[PDB]
């Protein structure tokens, strides 16, 4: 039915939503990320990363390891199923993945890899 969602990230270091449900009917699914903040990408760096909960941690750590020039995402991370590009206030981005990469029964989670954001910026993506 509906296969698009508008996820926001503000200067207060928080997503405008904390749960996404993807209609199995969707062949693909896209999320649009915008930054209604005022703080630049190096200060208030916001992105949207998807991955199962089991790897929500590592992906977040290794992502801290890398840096601004790496989008705070480790390069060649097979743990991430989909991801936006780290953006700063005023910016927007959207990623369109195939819902076939997702699986029913399995719990996925989306978050932000910028250091110190994943605590106040995560959620659950539900496939049903
Ligand atoms: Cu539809
Ligand atoms: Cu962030």
């Amino acid at each position: 039915a509906e296969c698009s969602v508008d996820i926001q990230g503000n200067d207060q270091m928080q997503f405008n939503t904390n749960a996404i449900t993807v209609d199995k009917s969707c062949k693909q699914f896209t999320v649009n990320l915008s930054h209604p903040g005022n703080l630049p990408k190096n200060v208030m760096g916001h992105n949207w990363v998807l991955s199962t909960a089991a790897d929500m941690q590592g992906v977040v750590t290794d992502g801290m390891a890398s840096g601004l020039d790496k989008d705070y995402l480790k390069p060649d991370d097979s743990r991430v199923i989909a991801h936006t590009k780290l953006i700063g206030s005023g910016e927007k981005d959207s990623v369109t993945f195939d819902v076939s990469k997702l699986k029913e029964g399995e719990q996925y989670m989306f978050f932000d890899t910028f250091p110190g954001h994943s605590a106040l910026m995560k959620g659950t993506l539900t496939l049903k």
